[PDB]
This record gives structure tokens, sequence and C-alpha cells, in this order.
RNA sequence: GUCGCAUCCGGGUUGGGCUGUUCGCCCAUUGCGGC
């Protein structure tokens, strides 16, 4: 039963999931690492194949829930992993397919809108921040891949439960308009400090790639806000900016007043 | 004054070795990659020993050398020396700076960060970039990844060279803090106080722990207050650099007119 | 998993760790194919 050779045909099929085209073709993707597998399961994703290395714990096998369990050697593990030093627990899950059509927001939502194409590592970090602050919705560009290994790793698995939706620009604009959601453009040259916006009644922050925001979006915004920069640096990391904006809104919703 | 073409030239291997912390210690030199970062190291007063120019360098780059040796690298030799998938066209070999807390004085209400056991150079660089944005008066790096790693330099966009950032032994951080009579505020996910409810308008030192294990218990006890940033989702903790930025900007908000919660 | 070819002392061509994972990262230390 053990799969020992990196050349075994099953290892070949599992390592091919590293490529987005194969993930699309098969409807499957790899989740590497015990914590990320736990989070994918707790999020309700369908585990198809559990992969266990030689150092897996007894409890790891109990995660399978009726999926096929494969025991791989270190050498077979190394061909599937995205890491120089592989995890001992990985899962092959079915790709989730979520549409914004159903989504209904409450009266004072906290929304992040990510415009443009961000690097996978930065995106994963943004989504962790969004999860921490309890964002009700994150919108990203139509072709964004939420199930790359960097997004999964840098999100610490937060990507699985987070309401994040890749959508066309017009679909995003329409959704926001139909919610009558105030748009707040975050830009280093914003006319107001970000503490001066009022986010107690619901906000959609607009954020560009580490890049910048498109002009028509900045102009449509009710307000453009800047994070003060007191040294020589001109800008902060996008994930950091996303966290600063979201936690500011949380502060106000916790009783804080606009500056 | 030399043109190097072979990636296997002896100089090139010497230069790529500077990516190892161990070679930087052995030699006393380090590599600064990227035109902006070289500008910042120069502006900060660091000694440039060797300027490296790639094929797409521009004429003004050569005038940065100020009497250092200037080496011309082909695209292939440049690839070996670069720490990047896509190499920069301007790089400098500088002498490692000598900085001590001996000559540091703080004003009445300084804003300080103490980083304990951080291991990811990208995290350190993002923190330094936030400290720069927020105007921190001092950053103590206690026993973590090395301050002059390529990713610290790159992710701080060179702010590492001008920021008042100092690597210290953990026990020296404790002594410097006691010496300065600075209130210590321990950031930890289980902290009893929401971070917005601390008053940071007086002197304050925020304490941040390691990515994996967090803050040691002894440091939590030293703190006057343990503060937490609320977590509302599935994640149990935030990234250490995001945490640092959130703390720095809450203090800035308060110092800019805002009231504690 | 296994098998050469190197190479270094027959014997070795490493251990670990990681809440940013990417020409992945960190820390002790002491290669290159094929199937
Ligand atoms: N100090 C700051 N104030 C406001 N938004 C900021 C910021 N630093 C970064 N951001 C946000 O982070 C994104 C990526 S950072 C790129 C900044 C770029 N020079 C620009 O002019 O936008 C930006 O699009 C912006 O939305
Ligand atoms: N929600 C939060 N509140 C306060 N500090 C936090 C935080 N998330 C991360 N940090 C900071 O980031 C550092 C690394 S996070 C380490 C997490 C570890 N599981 C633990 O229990 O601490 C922590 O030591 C702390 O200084």
């Amino acid at each position: 039963m053990r799969i020992e050779s990196p050349q075994n045909p099953r290892v070949k099929a599992l390592a091919a999931l590293k490529e987005r085209k194969e993930r699309e073709r098969t409807g499957r993707f790899l989740v590497e690492g015990r914590r990320e597998v736990e989070r994918a399961l707790e999020a309700g994703l369908s585990l198809e194949t559990l992969l266990l290395g030689p150092k897996a714990r007894p409890e790891d096998r109990a995660l399978a829930g009726g999926a096929e369990v494969l025991e791989l050697s270190e050498r077979a593990l190394a061909r599937v992993s995205a890491r120089e030093n592989p995890a001992q627990v990985l899962g092959v899950f079915r790709l989730p397919r979520r549409s914004l059509a159903g989504v209904t927001l409450g009266a004072a939502p906290l929304v992040l809108v990510l415009l443009g194409l961000e690097k996978p590592g930065n995106l994963g970090a943004i989504l962790r921040a969004a999860d921490g602050a309890g964002a009700d919705l994150v919108l990203v560009a139509e072709g964004v891949d939420l199930f790359s290994p960097q997004v999964i790793r840098n999100s610490t698995g937060a990507v699985f439960a987070l309401p994040v939706y890749p959508v066309a620009e017009e679909e995003a604009a329409r959704f926001l308009e139909e919610q009558n959601l105030p748009l707040v453009a975050a830009t280093p040259e914003g006319e107001r400090l970000y503490w001066e916006g009022d986010y107690r009644g619901g906000v959609a922050f607009l954020l560009g790639a580490e890049k910048g925001l498109p002009e028509a979006w900045k102009r449509r915004a009710q307000v453009r806000v800047r994070i003060p920069m007191r040294g020589r640096a001109d800008s902060l990391n996008v994930a950091v900016t996303a966290a600063l904006l979201l936690y500011e809104a949380l502060r106000q919703r916790s009783g804080g007043a606009p500056l």
C-alpha cells in the first residue's frame, strides 16, 4: 500500500496539481500542512485524498472522513510538496466554486475591494488580515487564483472560510452600487487621514496592487484616505495597509470616534 | 575598472557568498541590491567598497561610486550575485555598519518597538518599513534574523539603513528598557486588554514575539500591560509585522489627537 | 524506495525547525543522474 518511489504514477498525478491548468482540468488542488488541512476541513471543503508522510501522527489518519489515504515516503512526498522541507500532512480537496449571486450583506458591512493583479504571497497575507478583522466580503479581480500554494500558506488557511469572490470589474461596481455602500479609496495621496473617515455605518475599502488604484474608482469614491508616512518611505506593504484600514473600521465599530 | 562576463569568475562567487550571514560575519561586508537601496545606504553614510553595474544600468549610476571600485557585470554574472529572480541593475558591496546603543538618547515620550526572536527576514523588513512610516524613535531587534539580510533590505525598501534600529542581546534589551524607565506593553493574542484601550501618548515600548512560539512568559510578566488585537475569523493570530504596524499606528493616532478607547 | 556515476573519508556525501511559500524561509553542522 505504501507509495515509495517518486516515479510511481500516482505521485506524478499528484505533483501535476502544482499547475493551475491541471487544478482547473481536474477540479482538484493540494493543501499542504496539518494546520491548512484542518482549516480546509473546518471550512467544509471536500477531501478526496489524504497524503501522510513517515512522521505523520496517529490522529492525522483520522482526518480522512472516508477519503482515500495514501502513505508516501519522504522521496515521494518531496515531489508533491511545494516546500524544500515538506509537510507530513497534505490533502487533495475538490476546488470550491462560489458565486457572488447569492451573497446578501447586513446593514453595516466591512468590505474590501482589491483592484488589479496582486502577487500570490501578498494576496495570501491580505486575506489573513481580512479574516482577522472579520471582513464580511472581499472582492478580487476576475482571473485571481485563490487556491495557489502561496495564497493557502500566507493566508494560514484563512482563504477557505473567507467570503472572497473573483468578479469582473462591472460586477463589483454593480454589487457595491446596489448595496449603496460608501466607497473609500486608500491612496498615499488621499485628501483625508484614514482615521477621519466614518466607517461605523458600513464601508467598502478600495485597495490597489503593491501598482495603484484606477482613476475612475478613486473619483467615484466618497472619500480618498491616506495612511500617514513620517519617514522616507513612500508607502506601506499592501497587507499591512489592508490591516490598518480594516482595524480602524473595527475600532470605530467598537466605540471609537473618527479623528 | 573591470568587465566580468563569466558567472564562474572568481569575483562573482565571492560576491554571491555575501548572501550568507556567515560570510558577512567573516568578511565584515554585505551586498545592497537595487538602485533605491544603494541610494539609501549611501545617503545613510555607509562606506561603498565596490559598485556593481548591470548591462541596463544608466550613466548616473556610475557617478554613485565616489571612488569605489566599479565592476561591470553581464546579465549572466549579475544573475549569480542577485538575491532576486529578476536581478537589479545596480548593487553595492558596503562595509557593515558599526552601531551601538551607547550614543542613543530619547526624548520625553518616545515610541519604541522591541522585536524578540523574529526569524523571517521579510517580516523584519516589513516592520522596519512600518516603523519608518509611523516615525518610531527606536527599534530593538533581540536575537532574531540578521538585520542586513537581503530580504530585510529589500522589504524595508532600504529604510533599514537610516532607521534607529539596533540588534541587541535579549538581556541587553531588558537592561536598556529598565535604564530608560520605559513602560513595556506586551502584544500577545490572549492579552487582557484590547490594544485601543492602552494609552500610548507617553513613552512606550511595544514588545513583539516570535512567529512560531510568540513571546516568552518572562517578557509578558515584565510588561505593565498585555494587549491583544481582536481576531474575528478563523485565524488565531496575525502576522508579526501586521501586528507591529497596527500598534505603531494606534499610538500615532493617539499622538495625532485621538483618544484611547 | 531503489540503482549507477562522481566525490570525500571502507565508510560519508547531513540533521532539525518554520503563523509570508517560493530562482521558499530559519538554525545547527560537517554531489550528479537513472529507475
Ligand atoms: N500610506 C498609504 N496610504 C494609503 N494607501 C496606501 C499607503 N501605502 C500603501 N497604500 C495602498 O497600498 C496599495 C499598494 S502600495 C503602492 C503605492 C503606489 N505608489 C500608489 O501610489 O498607490 C496602494 O494602491 C494603496 O491603496
Ligand atoms: N492578535 C494579536 N494580538 C496581539 N499580538 C499579536 C496578535 N497576533 C500576533 N501578535 C504578535 O505577533 C507575535 C507572533 S504570533 C505567535 C502566535 C503564538 N501562537 C502565540 O500564542 O503567541 C506574537 O508574539 C505577538 O507579539
